[PDB]
Formats: C-alpha cells, structure tokens, sequence
C-alpha cells in the first residue's frame, strides 16, 4: 500500500570516525527499496561502476542484506546533483546514443544482479523534455523486451524528479512519464539553503504565511499536489524525507527567526564537513552542547540555533508529520536521503534512548 525507500551513498564510506557508514549498518525491513547512489555516466555514454570498490565490495554488501530481508529490492541510481547535465544531455540527443547507454546499462545491471534502475537527472530542461521522454520510453521498452526474452521479472525504472513547479513544467512530460515510471522520487527538499541570505526552511510540509509569492509551493504539500495535477498518479508520487539539515552563519545572533539575515554558510560540521549542511546525527550532538530547537508550527519542521549557528532540520517530530500526512493525502508513499545521515548507529542522540535510525525508522512504523 506503501513505498518506503532508501538512499545509500556510495561515498559515505569515506566520512571520518563514526560517521563511516557501511552495508553492515543497513536494517532488515528499515526500507522496502534501497536507491543505490550512484553510478558513473562515462563521458561516451557507457555506465561504470563510480567508485573503485562497488563491484567488488559494496554492490555485493548491499546485497547480502537480503539474506535477512528477502523482498529487498536494490535499485542502481545515476545521476545526482553533482553529475550536472552535461553528459545527460548529448546521451540523450539521439536514439544511437540512448541505445548505447541502455544497452550498456541493462549489461551492467545484470551483471551486478540489480533489480532496477534510478534516473536522477538534476534536471531535464526545454530542450531535453522530448529527449527525456524518449529516453524512459525506451528504458522502459529494453526492460520489457528483455524480461520476455530472458524469462524474467521486469527490471524496476524509478525517477528522482524535481519538486519545482517550474522545472517540473519545463523539463518533464508528467502524463507520458506516468505511464513509463514505475514511481517518482519527489525531491521536495533543498527549497532553501545558504545560497540565500536569510533562514528558510530546509523541506516545509506546508507554506507559510511569510513565504513570499515565489515560494507559495516551495513546500512538501504544493510541490507533490503539482505532481498530481500535471498527471501523475498520487500512487506513484514519493515523498522525499530529508535526514539532513542547511544551515546558515547568523548575521546578528540576535535575531534568530524564520528569514533572520545570514552573512554565510553554517560552518561545515564533524562529520560530513560539508559547510551550509547538517547531518541528524550531528544535530544531536549539537542539542546536547546547549544548542537550543524551536517548533514551528506552521510548516511542522524545528530549527536549530546556538550561537550565530543556525540550521533548519527535521526530526522525529516533523517526520511524524509529514508521513502521517503521506498516510492521510494517500500519496504512494516515502523515501528517505539518506541512511547515512540519520543516527545509525544510535549512540550519538540521546533522547530516543539508542534506538537505532530514530528518523528513517518511522517509515515502517507508520507506513506498514
């Protein structure tokens, strides 16, 4: 009845300390579906594995989990922030070139005993909403052709797509896309962050009455309704639950509110070291040095201030609230990003007395 799904990070691997994060530390049944992040996109259009150890060491721990949860199904995720569109878009420009990515692909896949593949291209834009059609049509058409051929399960297509309206219009056929995707990963995060200089809210379930006329559907609530008016059934849009914070360095510690004004980025953190952005994990650490959490209600998310240090997060609270909400809208269900980032291995947060995966945990628990 519903989706519950899972970012790995194939770069987690590298993070210092406790904040190493391996297959082992994966949950049976924390997640239906494991969205592996990422594979490479070689500059000719062939997939590679990204890392020099997925092969041989981490496609294989992901999948040992399956041992202990048989159901599991782990999909392969290409794309990503990082990746940019450059390589996306020539891939994508002629059939020739998409029959040599898919076909590379479907290879790949196979060898590495995936049960599906994850389009995580940020993101199509005018000049590529037709390529980009033709590209699921024809992922789509390869899977079907090869599970008849092969005597198989079709291999599973799943998109990470983007939560702005205004991308969303320019870069997807959302009602021809239905009928391709299995499901859409809706990324309805990242609205706000230190490349603005004042404090917003990192994933707002709802907008608030201060949101000026750009930002109206810059919230969970809005982003996934657009989805479903463009054409794209609730049942396959997934809500993108983010177990990271942004955050910003204060411009007066003094003022210390929702559009407060910032100078810069929050100082980079322990452990991901990543300036403007806050793992759970390292929120925890913060609250217990006296770093003091607001409540606000109207978008149902906390913030974080101490110090000039000021961080919109979200937390078992406002995951609460916004899988109740996936439950009571009937959308089709819930992912998060990432394992990596919540309190894995449950010893650095204190108030959910070492539970381990106090955020992404809640999925099961609520959503069954």
């Amino acid at each position: 009845k519903y989706v519950r799904g899972c970012y790995f990070t194939n770069w987690a691997q590298y993070r210092p300390g406790n904040g190493k994060y391996n297959p082992e530390h994966y949950q049976a049944n924390l997640c239906e579906y494991i969205f592996y992040a990422f594979a490479k996109l070689n500059d000719d259009f062939t997939v590679d594995q990204f890392e020099w150890n997925d092969i041989d060491v981490l496609y294989p721990g992901v999948m040992k989990q399956k041992s202990s949860q048989p159901d599991l199904k782990v999909l392969l995720s290409l794309g990503g922030w990082n990746a940019g569109t450059a390589t996306f878009k020539k891939m994508a420009a002629t059939y020739s070139n998409r029959a040599k990515f898919i076909s590379s692909l479907v290879s790949f896949l196979q060898q590495n005993k995936f049960d599906g593949f994850d389009l995580d291209w940020e993101y199509p834009e005018s000049s590529d909403k037709e390529n980009y059609l033709l590209l699921c049509q024809e992922i789509l058409a390869k899977f079907e052709e090869v599970a008849k051929c092969t005597s198989t399960s079709r291999l599973l297509f799943t998109a990470a797509v983007s939560a702005n309206p205004k991308t969303v219009d320019a870069g997807y056929d959302v009602p021809a896309l239905a009928k391709v995707l299995d499901f859409v990963n809706l990324m309805c995060y990242d609205f706000h962050g230190a490349w603005e200089t004042q404090t917003g809210i990192n994933s707002p379930l709802y907008s608030r009455k201060e949101d000026s006329s750009e930002f109206k559907m810059w919230n969970v609530e809005q982003s996934s309704k657009y989805w479903s008016d463009k054409g794209m059934p609730k049942k396959q849009i997934i809500i993108g639950l983010p177990t990271y914070g942004r955050g910003w360095t204060l411009s007066d510690a003094s003022k210390t509110d929702i559009g407060a004004p910032a100078q810069g980025s929050s100082t980079a953190t322990e452990y991901l070291r990543e300036a403007g952005v806050i793992s759970y994990y390292e929120v925890c650490q913060k609250l217990s040095s006296g770093a003091k959490r607001v409540w606000d209600d109207e978008s149902k998310t906390p913030y974080l201030v101490q110090g000039n240090q000021w961080f919109s997060y979200d937390d078992v609270e406002s995951m609460k609230a916004k899988i109740n909400w996936i439950k009571q809208e009937n959308y089709g269900g819930a992912f998060v990003w990432t394992l990596d980032y919540d309190d894995f291995l449950g010893s650095f947060c204190t108030e959910h007395n070492g539970k381990k995966y106090p955020l992404i945990s809640l999925m099961q628990e609520i959503l069954g």
